[PDB]
């Protein structure tokens, strides 16, 4: 079946990680508090009462983990820099120990022939900026993020040639500010009583606007000051569910397209065309910010590549609502759609551990074609794809390693990806499995095991290879 030969020469295979989910050492070497330290230490926010204070301790164990990557023949590793290790208070005094740590990590990767693909922002905003101005809700975040990015370009860009400014701005806008299920946990209290403050109808759009501007500000710095010498590239990782119409009818086909425009187009249309999708302007109206002429000119073209984080495909139908009015405005109502993994009483596919993660390999190919067609064939990396096992205390570790479902998932999604490149002409350059290790899965805590390696939380975080490790090693062989 699949081999490296199934993909273009030079195609990059990696695994992905994120600082807060992996590093631990949350108070070590001057690290500043982040919104996720606060959130994980707040009652009710994490389903299994857990936090990432130690996580899988990659802060201390990265050399071990790098050898695990090399064991499989991985080309690359996607990891994030914790902003609060570099600027513990978001701005001001740089923390030299943070710079030193990530230099050691980058050098240890390169020593093993593994290329670093670095995410600047993977959700862990320094708490000091949240306290000062409510973080992404204030335009000041644009300058502060750009200054932090510049520091990273200056310190690491001689070696780091692939930068992901932001991870899943759509997820952050919706989960952090509409549903209030992720940090900082804001929403309309009339929609969800557990939130302390917010507005599900307005705040997600403000946050998204600031993400877009923050990327463009960092990209402007990179292009003007670093890119010529460093010869690297900058992109963003978008979370993108594929949507299929719930019926093959004009109304539902149009609904599926609209759902996609509200998910990916919300961010990608500015970066390619210099404004939000027309459907969003029509439906969100005055709650959707407007770019100035000068902003649009810095935003349009600001990506070198499109990172796609994709897991699943849902069915989408048209939806007519009338809801009061301002008080219950929210982003799902704004889309005029409903999406779910069920049609005519049947699931769209098998499901992984996560209650949202339906196994639909064809969606990978459909999405690659959508991106090529809508955005004129930009370079794409799959910056995240994979699935999770449950954390099951009632089975042996040996049985937990038999991840035949994960093997079939990666096999099927990669087969579809390979076809989108070979038969469809999609410009895909690389693929990053989520995730190298089992890790702290945000509000799901330790209940979800996404790793190629099993982590024994009961035995000093010992790493054991699941069956998928051999599968990838055989795939990647030369
Ligand atoms: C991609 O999705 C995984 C699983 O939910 C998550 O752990 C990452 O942080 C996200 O970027």
């Amino acid at each position: 079946g699949l081999t490296r030969g199934s993909f273009p020469e030079g195609f990059v295979f990696g695994t992905a990680s994120a600082a807060y989910q992996y590093e631990g050492a949350v108070k070590e070497d001057g690290r500043g508090q982040t919104i996720w330290d606060t959130f994980a230490h707040t009652f009710g926010k994490i389903t299994d009462f857990s936090n990432a204070d130690v996580a899988v301790d990659q802060y201390h164990r990265f050399e071990e983990d790098i050898q695990l990557m090399a064991d499989m023949g991985m080309d690359a590793y996607r990891f994030s820099i914790a902003w609060s290790r570099i600027y513990p208070n978001g701005v001001g005094q740089v923390n030299q120990a943070g710079i030193d740590h990530y230099n050691k990590l980058i050098d240890a990767l390169l020593a093993k022939g593994i290329q670093p693909y670095v995410t600047l922002y993977h959700w862990d905003l320094p708490q000091a900026l949240e306290d000062k101005y409510k973080g992404w809700l204030d335009r000041q975040i644009v300058d502060d993020f750009a200054a932090y990015a510049e520091t990273c370009f200056r310190e690491f860009g001689d070696r780091v040639k692939h930068w992901i400014t932001l991870n899943q701005p759509h997820t952050v806008a919706i989960q952090g500010y509409d549903a209030g299920l992720q940090a900082p946990g804001r929403c309309s209290v009339l929609l969800h009583l557990y939130c302390k403050a917010g507005n599900s109808g307005t705040e997600p759009y403000v946050v998204a606007h600031h993400f877009i501007l923050a990327h463009a500000a960092a990209a402007s710095i990179y292009r003007t000051k670093y890119k010529a010498t460093q010869n690297g590239q900058l992109g963003i990782a978008f979370d993108v569910m594929w949507f299929e119409p719930m019926s093959n009818t004009t109304i539902d086909i149009e609904a599926a397209k609209r759902a996609q425009e509200f998910q990916l187009g919300w961010f990608a249309d500015p970066f390619f065309f210099g404004d939000y999708p027309a459907t969003m302007r029509a439906r969100v109206g005055e709650r959707l910010p407007r770019f100035t002429a000068d902003e649009a000119a810095v935003v349009k073209g600001a990506l070198d590549f499109v990172g796609i984080n994709h897991y699943t495909t849902y069915y989408t139908r048209h939806n007519n609502t009338n809801i009061i009015g301002t008080l219950l405005n929210n982003t799902l109502a704004d889309t005029g759609t409903v999406s779910l993994p069920f049609k005519n009483g049947k699931p769209i596919g098998d499901r992984a551990n996560s209650i949202w993660l339906y196994i639909v390999p064809r969606g990978m190919r459909s999405l690659m074609n959508y991106v090529k067609e809508r955005y004129n064939s930009p370079p794409v990396y799959i910056t995240e794809n994979g699935m999770d096992d449950s954390n099951n205390p009632f089975i042996s570790i040996k049985d937990a390693l038999k991840d035949s479902k994960r093997i079939k998932y990666h096999n099927d999604y990669l087969t579809n990806l390979a076809a989108s490149i070979k038969e469809d002409g999609c410009d895909v350059r690389g693929y990053f499995a989520w995730s190298l290790l089992d890790n702290w899965e945000w509000a799901a805590g330790y209940s979800s095991r996404f790793g190629l390696y099993f982590v024994d939380y009961k035995d000093n975080l010992k790493r054991y290879p699941k069956n998928s490790v051999q599968w990838f090693k055989a795939l990647l062989k030369t």
